[PDB]
């Protein structure tokens, strides 16, 4: 065969598997290979399973009939996102923390500003992430460059700092053990664990990054699951607007996920060791690399940002709160740790004495219920699984009965 | 002020100025601040302007009503697209050629998936480019760290091929001359010249790609424009398989700019120097840094490639054909020369002995029409004017006008 004289990019190489979740579908599949009339629930990936609110529908199927006319008519935006939605999202959610239109960034989706933030960040930066952390932070710093090969004895790629979150510190990084990086991701309510930072918390985080000149990446993705009574954006600390920016997502609010739809904030007083605004940088990087979020999911993003909208992200919002208590109390009346669902739409169960994998693979093998295997997510994720919350009523219930047959005798 | 310890990008650093497209909206803005009942007409960016065909927004349209019902919902998509769709685009564009639906990417535009390509290829490839070419490939290299400095004697990145095309050569560089790279930026027609490679040039491509072990990214935003009876897709070249792989877009074929939906084809034979296949590692990035194209984008994609979708996409393509050819007949009646305008939509005029900034600068301000200074597209782009056809037809026509009266007895 023919092959090319290019070198395959050495970052890739790198790799030690395939993305987490495409790796899950994978073992789903095999497993219906193996039970082809199995009635497979999946509390694995975390996708929304509800509808999306008719009065965002309504205002998506507007916007593309519009588009059908002269005068409704758009082509390109602004790369930025319509000024509008930039409008919306900045006093929605960030009005009295100093943050203007300007400073946000319309996306389709985190997933892909973390990247597009990589990207603008460069291969010469180190990063630390929270040890669990959604998996695409570490992947995204392995593409980059960032990154020194995978060592399997400690299942961590080189020169990033894993701040470990753990039952016994309440599942916040012990700063003063933490190294020096240039970028600190930090996900509040975190995935996969669910724990919210409290303000104390979000203070020390703050300081630690002002301290070490360093830019926090906070993504609240899961933010208006709060229950508590904590800091649902990193600008309600004062100085965060020196060290941090924040991502965010319509996808678990009004079940955007396929509709893709986010946003970035940067502010102004964010600034590189030469004075240089990283804003400024990320503008060029999204009119370089992006030409601007779909016109029709901008339309419904504009949508959710009304009372009828806030009302309907509301409700659904809480269909999955409700779903979550069930998971809660269905393992916590099996005698496990559970940990989570309090302030996100997932719970984090302690396996302890177990291998993740072995625990992902019993569940799916003798329940048929997919979930996510805490080592994905991280070697601190080792002995813990996560179940997402998302589902229809009847299949979180049925799930659930599923558990409480299969773990029965394992406690009393 | 406080500031950060972390040090800048060097990579932004070496960026000699902002993206083109939108250091031409802020003259605009601030040409509208001069002038605010300035009647402006803006042929600079190829931004689409007629409506979308009712067969496809009223697929888009009747995807989001399926969405608030329980049956039709839908959550995150496969991030290489739809099935369906990604079958329909193999069929459509390239049944025939070998490719299967599994070599198909979805993406929310060609934009997008140059700089996730560029991720894939990483900081130690060099590239090759056509001169005056979108400014987007030279930028996304610079980006990823695969340049030097920009040389203000040259106008050029350090570390880039800058593919010598002229009208004394057609367009189409001098193969003989053109240094090895590992990847080589191709795009036909060409953005800005309207150029198409003809079957015999990218024959030549293909063998010099071969030859040289060479990745040829081809680029075929426009190649539903073609007039003239060449090649529109790469893969027509046999041997193409082993060498290219291709991206295209819905935005100048049924107005979706603002939708988003392009693809990305990569053949199976596509491999690395150590046997690796090139599609294996895009896959890794579109599900590592990209969350797939809008659900609603996808449906609209899928309406386009059907009789009534190819058929209306036809229409609007016609439309805008018809504008190029006004606005060819204009510049030629003035004598200029003027080339493209026959594969593509949009025209580039040679101003000799002016800068094209100044050109640029002086058309705006006597008649507030916007075009795009050649020199945005590179060095070989130095001393020409884009000028795009996407208007309302009253618009180009007065368009045109305004270029005869201010020109005419010059
Ligand atoms: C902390 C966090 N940040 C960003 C994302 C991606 O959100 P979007 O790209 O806007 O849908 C997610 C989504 N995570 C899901 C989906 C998986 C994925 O996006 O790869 C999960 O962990 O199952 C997330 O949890
Ligand atoms: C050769 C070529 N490749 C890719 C694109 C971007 O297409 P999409 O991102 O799918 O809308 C374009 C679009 N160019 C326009 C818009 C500018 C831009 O995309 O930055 C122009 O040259 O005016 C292009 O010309």
């Amino acid at each position: 065969e023919y092959k090319t004289k290019v070198s395959r990019n050495s970052n890739m190489s790198k790799l030690q598997a395939g993305y987490l979740f495409p790796e899950i579908a994978r073992r789903r599949s095999a497993h219906l290979l193996k039970y082809p009339d199995a009635q497979v629930i999946s509390l694995g990936i975390g996708d929304t399973t509800e509808p999306i609110p008719e009065v965002i529908t309504s205002a998506m199927a507007k916007k593309a009939h519009e588009l059908s006319t002269i005068e409704g008519y758009s082509g390109y935006g602004a790369e930025q996102g319509a000024k509008p939605l930039r409008a919306a999202i900045a006093k929605t959610f960030y009005g009295g923390l100093g943050i203007g239109d300007d400073d946000v960034f319309v996306s389709d989706g985190a997933k892909c500003d973390i990247s597009r933030l990589q990207v603008m960040f460069g291969s010469n930066v180190t990063i630390a992430v929270q040890d669990p952390s959604y998996p695409a932070y570490v992947d995204s710093s392995v593409i980059m460059g960032q990154t020194g090969q995978f060592n399997t004895d400690v299942q961590k790629y080189g020169n990033i700092e894993y701040m470990r979150c753990t039952p016994e510190n309440g599942f916040f990084p012990d700063l003063s053990t933490v190294g020096r990086t240039d970028i600190i991701f930090f996900c509040s309510p975190n995935n996969p664990t669910g724990a919210a930072a409290t303000r104390e918390q979000l203070t020390q985080l703050v300081e630690f990054a002002k301290k070490n000149g360093s830019i926090i990446v906070y993504d609240s993705a899961y933010a208006m699951y709060m229950s508590d009574d904590n800091p649902r954006s990193i600008f309600e600390i004062p100085g965060a607007e020196e060290v941090a920016m924040e991502t965010a997502s319509f996808s678990n609010y009004a079940g955007f996920t396929g509709v893709r739809l986010g946003w970035t904030v940067i502010p102004k007083k964010l600034l590189y060791s030469d004075g240089f605004p990283v804003a400024k940088d990320f503008n060029r990087i999204i009119c370089t690399c992006f030409n601007g979020a779909s016109n029709i999911s901008q339309a419904g993003a504009l949508a959710c940002l009304t009372p009828e909208g806030l009302e309907a992200m509301h409700k659904v919002i809480g269909f999955y709160k409700e779903n979550t208590n069930i998971i809660i109390d269905t393992f916590t009346s099996l005698g496990y740790d559970v940990y989570g669902g309090k302030n996100a739409p997932y719970v984090w169960v302690h396996f302890p004495n177990q291998s993740s994998w072995d625990v992902f693979a019993e569940i799916l093998e003798k329940t048929h219920v997919v979930t996510t295997p805490g080592s994905g997510f991280g070697p601190g994720g080792e002995g813990f699984v996560r179940v997402s919350a998302f589902g229809h009523r009847e299949n979180i219930l049925e799930a659930c009965r599923r558990f409480k047959q299969l773990y029965k005798h394992h406690h009393h």
